[PDB]
């Protein structure tokens, strides 16, 4: 509807209206993903509430929509969010195995599936795409992000954006198509010591070159909404952290949609000592431009007093009010308040088999093979195959955050391979337990086959949030049955399921090939399946550090040199940047992965000089040498050699994952522009400095060539 | 000599003498870290600043003579060392020390450390080190006091004042000697514990917490202060105009001496911020570094940027007037030996008045963790089998001991014979425990009553650029305590180390636990005397213990989170907790055991206050046992809401209280308003009206909580 006409609504409501508008409840409180709180809400509050999270299919929508709209005044309907992470119905891979993608268009189709299903179910809104830069894997939610680079992360999280909202001046019309809703504002990933919710702390200029681009790039790209941070930032909570969502948020990156409070945040900035009580804790996220309050009361039980005593306007309320409206508004709810649904059922459009290939796909697209000896893998679909280990037969691989998807309708890894290879022979064990009588019925199976799948991994409880893990390995029984396999004598393929990093030296020393699948969702035993037989070839890089042991962590590729690194020519000299007991190098580094093709690559001549706010082009010529068609992923980095600030070794600034049947050959060129050159300085600007600049060109962060350039003159 | 006299010199000198006065150098010349070709010149060594790292009086007085004769216009070296816990005679490490909680214990320390070393010719000493430490994984945590500003600041101030006495009469004591403050600043937040490795943190926080004890040891006047390796928000310390002109100069109104660290003016290039040695030099002399240490970037670049017209030749002679002020404080230009020139003063080192000092640090630094049912002390007469790496290894006596010598020191085997009549002693290697070890320790344990078993680090697994990945001693150590604990017979363990170390396995398989840290020259008769009861334990962990390595950082200073996990909320999903380890530390910080038990007690405090107003606490404590001994009283405060989420608690005030059996006695705490402010948003130090609670007791756990509303006018 007009501008106007929504304009005149706010100037219709009562204050009381205009509160409750700003309230979110789940859908037990009309006629759970987070604590609960005695919430002493009425009817008064309900009939007026501005939002519902978390309904579980169509019919509840219209349901409670329907019951709304008979009592409400003015005829404002609900928008309804919900938590579609990494699929629907259809569950693809987590996000962090979406990352190792490296595949831009894999991840915007996840998410285009995604809205498929999920506008099919009623959902206006999700609670995706998660950007928070993660260096610690000890964090459940790493599974959510996709990684340790804000260059990947920001550009897996617009191709998410432009996946579940297409164009998104059109949610009025395209009703397949939903809003995203960017999530944690900000930097909640580097919680302290891996610990759920801890203290978050860093400088601006890091929080700015490192922790916000990857928000600003998804903003940037149209993302809708925007959800709140548990952490504080800086030593406020991020909810009413004016500076942060009042003048970077909303100032600089020029948000200007609602902005939601993540689960009890408005209320919990009382426990984080920012807040005496629900009245300052109201004021105060009003102040910072908070404009819908999930599952707590204190802008209900508070706003009114707060703005009939004057210690607060009642324009922060207006426009908080306003942008809720211009919400449900682009998304045509004041024409369609069922949005597509109330005349025509979309059953149809769930779990299409068409969606499931997609999740497929996705899934071989995201496995990391991360180690193949002696072309063990793949193997002829003769091979007589001893599947053993927890994850053999668990149904436990569709992931955590899927609070839609069901493990009925997954795919286990038994069944996965019984449909590729005619002779299996499986031996489930339990996940954290390996019995006597385990380990008789194993040497029996391993006795009878000629290779070992040994399927290891994580539950998906133990990752997710509020689920840390201090010491980041697998139980100690599952080691320990991989240890037992090896002493049989056979070849042993470890396919591990898991949604962390983990220290995986014993058993890549225990095995002779290990292929990380992550949790690849709905289609995992045949995503399992076509990789180990080679109808799919594993195209997969890490995008986040594999540590040498948790003791090592944060580790990552984008590290800043010290003034004492480890050089090889000062090997073994004491006063250098080193541990006794382990390697500086993590056990597996960003970008790493292999293939079961060999792939040559050729840099073209670049320039020894450019000039300032100038691009560099880069071009590329990548051949498949081997017999096997297969998929790399050309990385190209940059590093800035000496600057105001120390900058990091590398950091990747494009890539680009290029297919090649056996003997064929391309060419991709790269722009790398001139902000791929610049960074914040000590004073916080944006800048670009003349200088030497590396350019690395590969297909890891490790295996690469290097070029000088060297940065001077004018300013293009 | 006359300040007119002073500055005259500097009018007086060259350019390349002016730059040469800027460039310290070892011995050798004329290793604490690696060594470059530095093409100098006898013109370079006749004029350099400073030595570090003289080994004698002898060698000082042979270069000083030397150099005397050479140097155009007069002018000696200053000595500077590293005299870090002692120096002849060798104190706990620092970071034992810090659970001292005893300012009188550290000043000791460094007063005995300045009698020792001034005698062998050395002026200056690179201590106090003022990191805080959260970080176990990194080697320099022992050269700390551990995860508290507070008591890193108070035990600073005492260090100072131990080795200076009266700064402004350092030219007339010639037993005291110039501290200087390192590492300037952040230096022990190395990320994941790595050395050398990336610092990062808000300024805000900078402030708050890592700041503090520089400061006051700089307020208390400390003489010089040494730059730190490390990035400080992105750019190396010792050219960080800002932290080293804004802060150092600006702030806190430091105006002697700032030494680089070792090469670290070079490193800056490495750091990447800077291109070459002309740029380093630059960079660090902008940034007000004045004596360049053992790398040559001011010594081969400083002329053609002055001639250039790149530098200021004023910020020069401003570094050399620092230099000269130094030499000029310690009464070189009138006696350039430092009083040894006529009076030797052998007989000053390693005295048996010296070793009782230590020894009583020693005493007042172990910390009794365990002791299930009154084993310790052992009678005098208990039959010990005395097992493992640390019962005969001579390594006891720390890292960053540079002068001390282990053939003077005392091991536990020693110490311990010299108490008690009956010991059999069984050796074992530190990283092995071989079949053979074991029918051997089977035996002396079936022969004795009761096992002490003697745990330990090897010093060289920590101080610089000793850092471990995992806190664990070695597997065969953790193997040995399991064997032990089956052969029947109760077990004390002695544990010798560096570092916080995943001990829970060691509390588990013992009856009590002993941490002795490294007590340095007499570590076997502080072992003795405390195993025996002749002295009764009184320290307290100044850092916390983590349940395992993935913990890392833990520490009591915490902030709430916006889910606490709470007595009422426990095993609920939606809390901060993790799935494998509780949230708190094996154990905490301000804890510790005693073979006497006290009891205490607060005298009423105001329900209100005004701002700027004092908070004066009143504690009357008891021992109502038949044991003589020490507890720690410890005052935390919280701010319960304010406008930047603050700790749970900080420490504000300790005192170590002295009591005979049944001895009561009165103590009072002063709390000012400046115990009640913390650092904003906007980076202003304040006081905000607001509800505090005040905690009373003998470790940050152990406490009871009062409760003051401040607000109303200011004082
Ligand atoms: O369910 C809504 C939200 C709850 N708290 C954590 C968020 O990631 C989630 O979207
Ligand atoms: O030896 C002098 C200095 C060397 N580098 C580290 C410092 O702590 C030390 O004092
Ligand atoms: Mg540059
Ligand atoms: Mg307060």
């Amino acid at each position: 509807m007009e501008q106007e006409k929504v304009q005149e609504l706010v100037s219709q409501m009562t204050l009381d209206e205009k509160i409750a508008q700003c309230l979110q409840l789940s859908p037990f409180l009309f006629k759970l993903t987070g604590p609960l709180l005695e919430m002493k809400l009425t009817d008064a509050h309900t009939e007026n509430a501005g939002s519902v999270l978390g309904s579980s299919s169509a019919l509840d929508m219209i349901g409670i929509q329907e019951a709304y709209l008979k009592t409400n005044r003015l005829g404002i309907p609900l928008v309804f969010m919900a938590d579609v992470i990494h699929g629907y119905k259809t569950v693809f891979p987590i996000p962090l195995a979406l990352g190792c993608s490296f595949d831009r268009e894999t991840v915007r189709v996840m998410a285009e599936v995604s809205a498929l299903e999920a506008t099919a179910d009623g959902h206006h809104v999700t609670f995706s795409p998660m950007l928070d830069l993660v260096r610690d894997p000890r964090w459940g939610r790493v599974m959510e992000s996709t990684g340790e680079d804000p260059f990947l992360n920001s550009e897996l999280g617009k191709a998410m954006v432009d996946g579940y909202q297409g164009d998104a001046s059109k949610l009025n019309e395209n009703l397949e198509q939903m809003a995203a809703c960017v999530k944690h504002f900000a930097a909640y990933g580097a919680a302290e010591a891996g610990l759920e919710y801890n203290t978050v702390n860093m400088s601006t200029r890091e929080l700015y070159q490192n922790y916000l681009p990857a928000y600003n790039a998804a903003i940037q790209a149209g993302a809708k909404l925007v959800m709140t941070a548990f952490n504080v930032v800086d030593g406020i909570p991020a909810t009413m952290n004016k500076w942060l969502n009042r003048d970077v948020l909303r100032g600089e990156m020029e948000f200007d949609g609602v902005l939601i409070s993540d689960w009890g945040a408005v209320a919990e900035v009382i426990n984080h000592g920012t807040a005496r009580n629900p009245k300052e804790a109201a004021q105060f996220s009003m102040e910072a431009g908070v404009d819908l309050e999930m599952m707590t009361t204190c802008y209900i039980h508070e706003l009114k007093g707060l703005i009939e005593e004057g210690k607060l306007s009642e324009n922060l309320l207006d426009e908080a009010v306003l942008r809720m409206l211009n919400l449900k508004n682009d998304l045509g709810l004041f024409e369609d308040p069922y949005r597509g649904l109330k005349n025509n059922d979309r059953t149809k459009d769930i779990l299409t088999d068409e969606s499931r290939g997609k999740a497929r796909a996705a899934g071989v697209e995201s496995a990391v093979l991360l180690e193949n000896k002696s072309r063990l893998l793949p193997l002829a679909k003769e091979a007589k195959i001893a599947l053993v280990g927890p994850l053999a037969t668990s149904p436990d691989i569709l992931g955590g955050w899927n609070v839609y998807g069901e493990e009925k309708d997954g795919i286990n890894v038994e069944t996965g391979l019984r449909e590729v290879f005619e002779t299996v022979e499986v031996v489930s064990t339990e996940y954290t337990e390996l019995s006597e009588e385990d380990k008789v019925a194993v040497k029996a199976a391993v006795q009878n086959m000629d290779v070992v799948v040994l399927a290891l991994g994580e539950k998906n409880e133990w990752g997710g949030e509020a689920g840390s893990l201090a010491t980041i390995r697998l139980p100690e029984a599952q080691y320990q049955l991989a240890k037992f396999v090896q002493t049989l004598g056979k070849p042993v393929v470890i396919t591990l399921f898991n949604g962390r990093p983990l220290e995986v030296k014993e058993l890549a020393e225990s095995s002779d090939a290990l292929l990380e699948l992550w949790f690849p969702g709905t289609e995992a035993g045949r995503v399992t399946a076509d990789l180990l037989s080679g109808a799919s070839n594993p195209s997969g890089k890490l995008s986040m550090s594999f540590p040498q042991t948790t003791g090592q962590i944060p580790v990552y590729y984008n590290h800043l040199r010290t003034g004492r690194p480890q050089t090889p020519e000062n090997k073994g000299e004491r006063y250098v940047s080193h541990y006794l007991d382990i390697p500086n190098e993590p056990f597996y580094p960003f970008g790493y992965g292999k293939s079961y093709s060999e792939f040559e690559l050729k840099t073209s001549s670049l320039p020894k000089e450019l000039n300032l706010g100038e691009s560099l082009h880069v071009e590329v010529t990548i051949k498949n040498i081997s017999d096997i068609a297969g998929k790399e992923v050309i990385q190209v980095y940059l590093q800035d050699v000496t600057a105001s600030i120390s900058r990091p070794v590398k950091e990747l600034k494009a890539f680009e994952k290029v297919a090649l049947q056996a003997g064929e050959e391309k060419t991709v060129t790269f722009e790398l522009t001139s902000e791929a050159f610049s960074f914040y300085n000590h004073q916080l600007e944006k800048v670009q400095e003349p200088g030497l600049h590396r350019v690395f060109v590969g297909t890891s962060s490790e295996d690469v060539d290097v070029f000088e350039v060297e940065v001077g003159g004018y300013v293009l």
